[PDB]
C-alpha cells in the first residue's frame, strides 16, 4: 500500500521444528556470550524473530557437501591440490541476477582452467557467493555524514538516513537472495556453463582479442593442445562437463551465521555446521582470540579460514592454530595472509616457519588485494601480482605450499588499474576495486606460471 | 521492515529485462489477452510491481535443463522410458522445510527404484515441488461461508476473512519458497540422499517393518539381488550416486508464470521463451479451455507440457489439444493426463488413444488416478484406474507411460494426521503403488 | 622339412636364459631333485633339447596378469568373490580349433552370469584351456593291454604301440597349441563373446528349448531383468563388454613346467620366478606327495596354486600344505581343492575346514564335484556333492568359494557322443549345475 | 634323432572343419589362377598338406576386431585420426622372443604417445608383427652364389645351401610363431605395457639421457603436463590404461594367406577374412593389377594397403582404387607412398589429386624407408626425416589429410646412420636398416612437430 515505489513483501511466522540439542546449545551460548566486533546495532527482540523465522528454512547447503570440501582441501593442505577463492567484494541484492551469477561463475571457471593446467593438480573452487553480503567498517559516520554503508544484510547502499538504519530484515532478504543465487549456481554448473571445453574456448576468445592475449597465446594453446590429448585419448570425458563450486563469506554477521546452524543426521556422529555456505572466514577485524567469531568458527564442523594482516605475530598464528585445529583435521584451518607485495616477503616467513613446527596442516593462502589498496579508491594490478609472486617465493624458499589465491574479482567489464590501460566509466563494486573479468583471468594466467616456474 | 514484518523491496532501480524479439512480445500478449479462468483477483497495479520484481530473480531452473527434460521424455514418448510425477497435492509455505522437503525427496526416489525395476527401463523423476502453490476451485465461497483457499501463492489456509484475502505479495513469498526448496532438492540430489544403495534400503526397511510387508519381499528381494548384480560386474557406478528430480506444478497463475519467462541465448532455429518457475508445468481440467489463456501460453513456451484429460474429453478434443501444443511433432513435448475414475477409464480412455496415435504424433500417456477418484480416496479405486489405464494400452499396444501421483514422507491418513488438499497417499501407500504398478509392468 | 611331416628346430644359436639369481637356482634344483611321480619315461638328452627350446619362446601369460589374478583370488579367500573352474578334462591337439575352443569358452560364460547373478558378488572365471595336455594314470598298461594314454602332452590317444611311446616333442607341440589356444581366448573376451547381454541371450535360448528349460526360467527371467536393469539405471558399460579368462591346467609334466619359468623384473621385494604356462596351476591327488617334487616345485612359483583333497586327506596334513604353500599368509595363494564323493564329503570335510580355519590363513575352499563321483558320472552325485560342499560352510560359517568342474561346447554324452577322459558335463549339463548351484548360492 | 643340434618336431595330422562355402570358393580359385609374382618354388603336394593343417588352426585375429580396425580407419580417410605402423623390417623365428617383441611393442608405443600430442586426434596404432615373414627378392642369386633369402616363412638365412632350400614346414613354424607373438602382444597391450603413464616415463627417460634429447625437451615436457593435466581434472582414467596394437604383414605368400581365410559368423552378412593379421599390404614388386596377389585383396574383407613407387601413375592409382574399394568404404583402403624424399615432392601430387577425384576416400600413409635405401645398406636419417616432411607438404598444398606413417624399426639399440652420430657394431637385422629405438621416437618428434606446424 504505496505512493512509495516500494514493495512491502509480509514475512510469514511459521511453526519451529524441534530446537538444536542441549550440551550443543550450551557450547554455543558460551561461545556467543563473548564480545563481538562490528555487530549491527539492531534491537535484539527484532533480531530474535528474524533468527527464529531463518532457523526453519531449508539450508543454503547441506553436511554431507560440507564433509566433502573438507576432504578436497586436506588435498591442498598436503599439498596436492590448489585453493581458488574469487567472487564480488560484496554481493548486493540489486544485482544479485542471473547475468551477474553466471558472469561471476564462469570468471572464476575460466581461472581455475589456466590454474588447474599450471598446477598440474586439482583445483578446488570455491566462490564468494551466496552470503557475502555484509562488510566490516573502521568508520562511524561517512564523508557524506551518514551512517557507513555495512552490506545489504545490514543496511542499503543509498546515501540517505533512512537506508542506512540497520533493519533487521535483512537477514531474511539475506537468506532468500542467497538461496535463489546458489539455487542457480547448481544449476549451471550441473547443467553446461562448467563443461570444459566451453569455458576453455572463452579463453581462447579472450587471447584473441585482449590487447594483452598476444602475451598468453602460448600458454593458451599448451592448454588447448592439453584439451584435445583428452579426446584423443578416449578419456570417459563425463567429469569433463560439470565441476564444483562451493559457496563462501565472511563470517561477520552473527545473528545470521548462528540462525543458520543445522545438526547433521546421524550417518562420526552429528554436529554443528552452518548452513549458510560450505565455508567462511573471518575478517582482520572480527579474529580477536577471545572473541565471538574465533569462538564460533571453534564450534562449527565447516572448515574455516582466518585473514592474516601486517600486524600478525607468529605467536598469535599459532594460537589460531590450536584453537581452531584442536584435531588436527589438515585443510579444517586456512590461514589467509594478506600483507602488501612490499611486506610478504618479510612478513610471512616467520609465521609460516612456527605454523609449520606446530605439526598440524594448514592451508597457505594468498589474498593478494586487502593489502594493496590506495577520486576512487583503486589497486594497482602490478602490485596485486607482486603479492603472489611474494607468495610463491616464500613458500618455495621454505619448502611448504603455496596452496591458493583468495581474489576479489566480476564476470562484468568494470574499471583496478593495469590488466591492459585502466575509473570514473565502470565503478560499479558496492566496496573495494574488483579486478575486472579480464584481469583476473590475466592474473589466472600469471599465476600459472609462478606454478610452472 | 522487521518491526512491520515485511521485507521492503524498492522497484525503482531494479534491474529490467531486454526487449523480447518483437514477435515474441506480439504472441505472448496475444496469449495472455485470451480469457483466462481461476486467477485471483487482485489489483493490476500490484500485481505489476510484485511481476517486475520477479522479472529480476534468478530462475528457478535453467534453459539446458528444460531441453535435458525434452529429451528424456522423447523417450519414455517412444516407450523406452517411463514417467513418475509425484509429491503434494500443494506445497504450503508453513511445511516448505529441509524434513518435508527430504520426505517427498525420498519417497519419490523409492518409487522411482521399484518402477525403475519393474519397468525395465529408466524412469524420468518429476516432482511436484518448488512451485505447486496455487490450485483451481469450483466454488468461490467455501464450507465455512469464506473465500475459499487457492493456495499460498494466492491466499491463506487460516479460516478468516483477512487470510483469505487475494494477497498479490504472495507472488514473491512463493517465488522466495520455491527457489529456495529447488536449492534444498539440487544439493540432496546430487550429495547422497539419491544414492541407490541408500534408497534401496529404506525400501527393505519398508518390506520387512510394514504390515503389507510380506507382499512384497519377493520383489524387494529380487531388487536387492538385481543391484548386488551391478556391483557383481564391476559397472562403475558414479551414475549410481545422484539421480536427477526435475520441478514441475499445475501452470495456473499467469502473472507468476510470465513473470518468470526468459529468452534463451537460442540454438535450434532462434531465441526462445522458456517458463523458468519449473522444467515442466501442466494444464489443469478447469483452466484447459481450448482458446483461453492456458492453452495459448502453453504454446508459446519451450518447456515440455501436460493437460489433464478428464471424463468429458473427447478423441477430437484431444486431437486438438495435440495439433496446438506439439505442432512441430517432437516426441514427449505434450503429455496427455488421463484422470477418469476407475470406474470409467477402460472405456472412455481407448478412442482418445486410438485417435491421438493416428495423428502420427508421440505424446505421453500418463495416468492420474487421484483427482477422478473429511475428503478422502480409496486406495484400492486408485490402484483399479492404473490397472485399467494398464490394460487400455496393453489392449492397443500402445506405451502405459507414466503416472502422476499425489503423495508425501509424512505418515498422514483419518481425524488423526489430515495434512491443504485432497488425501495424499501418504509415504507408505506411494511405495505401495509403485510396488503394485511394477507388478503391472512385470506381468 | 615338409617331406618328412616335420618342423625343424636349430637348437644351437638359440636365445638362452639370463642366469637365475644364485638363490632361485639353488632352490628350484633343490625342487626338482625330489622324487616326482606320474612323469614321463623319455631320454633327458631329448627332454633337455626341448626344454631349450620352451627357454626362448613367447610365454603363454605374462607376470602381470597373474599378480592380478592373485588380487582377485584374495577377494574370494575372504568371502567376497566366487571361483568358477571348469574346462576339457583333458584338451586334445585335434581339437584345438576355434569352434571347439569357444565352444568351452562360451560355455564357461554362459556359466559364469548365473553364478555371478546367484552369488551376489563377482566371479573369478578360469579355464581349463591352453595347456590341460597331461593326465595321470593309475596303471602303467591299460584294457587293451597298451602303455597307458596320459595326454597329448606326452603320447598318442590311438591305440597302438608306437603312438604311445613318449615322445618329448610333444613338449613343442603342447606349447604351440597352448599359445595358439590362448591367443584365441583373449581374443574372444576381449572382442564381443564375452559381451554380458550376447551370453545372456544363449542362456534365454536354453531355458526356452531345453526339455528342464522351464525349471530354469524362472531365474533367467530374473536375471534378464537384472541385466535390463543396469541399462535402466544408465550404468556405464565397458565392463559389461569384456570378461577376463584366466588359464590353467594341472601341473604334471615337470619338463614343461621348469622350461616355461621366468623371472619377474620384480617389485614386492625383488625378483620372483613365474610359471608362464599358466596363469595358475593345481597339483592332482597322485603327485601331491608331501616332499615330492610337484610341491616343492609349486613353493618356488609365485602363481596362484590348488591342491586336490581326495577321502584319505586328514586335517594335520592339510594344515601342513597349507603352511607350505602360503608360508606368507597371502589370502588366495592356495586353494584346497575338496573331491571326495557326494556320500563323503559332508563327514570328510568338516574337521579339514576347521583344522586349517584356526591356522588364520586363509585358502580358498573349491569344490571339485567330478573326480570323486564307458566311465560315467551321475549327474545327481556331481550336483549333491556340492550340496554337500554348501552344507558344510554353511555350518561353519565359512566360505563355500567356488566350483571345478569338467566340461564342453560340444553336445558329448552314451555310445552316441563319447569324447580323451572322464565323462564331461556336456554344455547343457555345466549350464545346469551352474543354474543349480546359483539356487545353493541364494537359498 | 640327431647328432645334428636340430630338433624336429613332428606336424600332426588333424581332421578338417567343414570347408569354405562354393560361391567364395570359386571367387577364390578364380581370383588365385591369376599369376603371382614372387612365390616360394616348393612342390604344389606339399604346399597342399601344410596347407591343410593351416585351415583348421586357431586364427591368429578374429573377425570382429577386423571391423573394428575398418571403423578406426575410417577416421582415419576422414581426417580425424592418424595411422602409424611400425615394427621390423622382417621378423625371424630367432628373434621372435618376449624380449624382442617387448621392445618393438614399447617403440612403437613410445612413438604413439608423441603423435597422438602432436596430430591432437587418435592413433591407429598397428605393427609390422606376427607374420612378416616373407620378402621380395629382385635377384635370384646373392653375393654368395647361393638362393636369396625370402625370409623365414621360406627358407634359412643361413649362408648354406641346405638352409636356403624352399621348405613348406616353414608355412606350419611361420603360424606358430605368429599365433605366439600375437598372444604376447595381446597380454602385454592389456596388462600394463600400454599404460599411458608408463609410456611416456620411457619417453622422458629418453628426453633425459638421449644426446638429442635438449632437442625435444620441450615437447616432451609439454606432453607430461598435458598427462598431469588429465589425472588433475579427475578423468576415468581407464582407456589409459590399455592402447589396441593390430597386427600386420605384407601379404606375400599366398599359400599362407589362403590357408588363414575364415569365413565369419552370421550376425551383414558373413564374408572372407584372413586371420593371419588384422591388416596386410600388397608391395611393390606384387601389385600387378592382373596378378593373384591384388585380386586376393580383392576377395578378402581386411583392410588393405598398396605400396606406391616412383613408377606409379595417377591413372593404374586410380585403378587400384576402383578394384580394391570397390563399395566406398573409407579407409578400406591405404595407399603408401615410397618414392625417395628428392622425388615426392613432384610425384606425388598428380596421384592425389587424381584419386581425390574419384570421391572415394584412401588413406595416405607415407613409407619414407623403401625409398630412401643406399659394406652394409643404409639408410640417411636426413632423408627419412624429409620424405616425411615432404609428404607433409604435398598434402597441406592440397588440402588433403596427411594420414600416417609405415616405417621399420625395432626396440633394439641397433646400427642406419644419423640419430645422434651413426655399422660394423650392431647390425642384426635379416633386412634393411631399421632404425633404432632412438632414431624412431625422434622421428616421431619430428613428425609430431609436422603436425602441430
Ligand atoms: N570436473 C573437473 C574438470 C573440470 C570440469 N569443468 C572445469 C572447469 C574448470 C576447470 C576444471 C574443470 C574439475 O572440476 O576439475
Ligand atoms: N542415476 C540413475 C540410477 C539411480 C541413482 N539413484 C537412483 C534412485 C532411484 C532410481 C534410480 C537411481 C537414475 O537416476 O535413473
Ligand atoms: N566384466 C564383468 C561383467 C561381465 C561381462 N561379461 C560377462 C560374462 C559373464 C559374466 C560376467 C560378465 C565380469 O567379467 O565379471
Ligand atoms: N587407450 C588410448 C590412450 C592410450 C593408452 N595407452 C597409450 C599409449 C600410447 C598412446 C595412447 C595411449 C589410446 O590407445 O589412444
Ligand atoms: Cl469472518
Ligand atoms: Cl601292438
Ligand atoms: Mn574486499
Ligand atoms: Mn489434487
Ligand atoms: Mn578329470
Ligand atoms: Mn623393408
Amino acid at each position: 500500500g504505496a505512493m512509495n515505489w516500494t514493495v512491502d513483501i509480509p514475512i510469514d511466522q511459521l511453526p519451529s521444528l524441534p530446537p538444536l540439542p542441549t550440551d550443543l546449545r550450551t557450547r554455543l551460548d558460551a561461545a556467543l556470550a563473548k564480545p563481538a566486533a562490528q555487530q549491527p546495532t539492531w534491537p535484539a527482540d527484532q533480531a530474535l524473530a528474524m533468527r527464529t523465522v531463518l532457523e526453519s528454512v531449508p539450508p543454503v547447503t547441506v553436511p554431507s557437501e560440507i564433509v566433502r570440501l573438507q576432504e578436497q582441501l586436506a588435498q591442498v593442505a598436503k599439498g596436492e591440490a590448489f585453493l581458488l577463492q574469487g567472487g564480488d567484494c560484496a554481493e548486493t541484492f540489486m544485482d544479485n541476477t542471473e547475468p551477474h551469477i553466471r558472469g561471476n561463475v564462469r570468471a572464476l571457471l575460466q581461472m581455475a582452467v589456466v590454474l588447474t593446467y599450471g598446477a598440474s593438480m586439482p583445483v578446488v573452487k570455491v566462490a564468494r557467493i551466496a552470503g557475502q553480503y555484509a562488510k566490516p567498517r573502521s568508520a562511524d559516520i561517512d564523508a557524506l555524514g551518514l551512517r557507513s554503508y555495512r552490506g545489504d544484510m545490514i543496511n542499503g547502499f543509498a546515501p540517505d538516513a533512512a537506508a542506512r538504519e540497520h533493519d533487521p530484515s535483512r537477514l531474511v532478504r539475506a537468506y532468500a537472495n542467497a538461496s535463489a543465487a546458489m539455487n542457480l549456481v547448481r544449476a549451471l554448473t550441473s547443467s553446461g556453463l562448467a563443461s570444459l571445453h566451453l569455458v576453455h574456448d572463452w579463453n581462447r576468445e579472450f587471447v584473441r582479442t585482449s590487447p594483452a592475449g598476444a602475451r598468453y597465446e602460448a600458454l593458451a594453446t599448451e592448454i588447448d593442445r592439453g584439451l584435445r590429448f583428452m579426446s584423443a585419448c578416449g578419456v570417459a570425458d563425463r567429469n569433463l562437463q560439470t565441476a564444483e563450486i562451493y559457496a563462501s563469506h565472511e563470517a561477520l554477521v552473527l545473528d545470521y551465521e548462528r540462525a543458520m546452524l543445522r545438526l547433521s543426521d546421524g550417518d562420526g556422529e552429528p554436529q554443528l555446521f552452518d548452513l549458510s555456505a560450505h565455508t567462511v572466514w573471518i575478517g582482520e577485524r572480527t579474529r580477536q582470540i577471545d572473541g565471538a567469531h574465533i569462538a564460533f568458527a571453534q564450534v562449527i564442523a565447516n572448515p574455516v579460514g582466518v585473514k592474516l594482516g601486517p600486524n600478525m605475530t607468529p605467536e598469535l598464528a599459532v594460537e589460531y592454530v590450536e584453537r581452531l585445529d584442536p584435531h588436527n583435521k589438515p585443510g579444517r584451518l586456512t590461514l589467509v595472509s594478506r600483507m602488501g607485495n612490499h611486506k610478504v616477503r618479510d612478513l610471512l616467513p616467520p609465521i609460516v616457519e612456527k605454523v609449520q613446527a606446530t605439526g598440524h596442516q594448514v592451508i597457505w593462502q594468498c589474498d593478494p588485494m586487502h593489502g594493496n589498496t590506495h577520486g576512487f579508491k583503486t589497486r594497482h594490478f602490478d602490485r596485486i601480482v607482486d603479492e603472489v609472486q611474494g607468495f610463491f617465493e616464500v613458500h618455495r624458499a621454505l619448502g611448504t605450499h603455496p596452496g591458493g589465491i583468495h581474489v576479489e574479482i566480476t564476470g562484468e567489464n568494470v574499471t583496478l588499474g593495469g590488466a591492459q590501460d585502466i575509473l570514473a566509466g565502470r565503478y560499479e563494486t558496492a566496496c573495494d576495486p574488483r579486478l575486472n573479468t579480464q584481469q583476473s583471468l590475466e592474473l589466472a594466467f600469471l599465476v600459472a606460471e609462478m606454478l610452472r616456474d
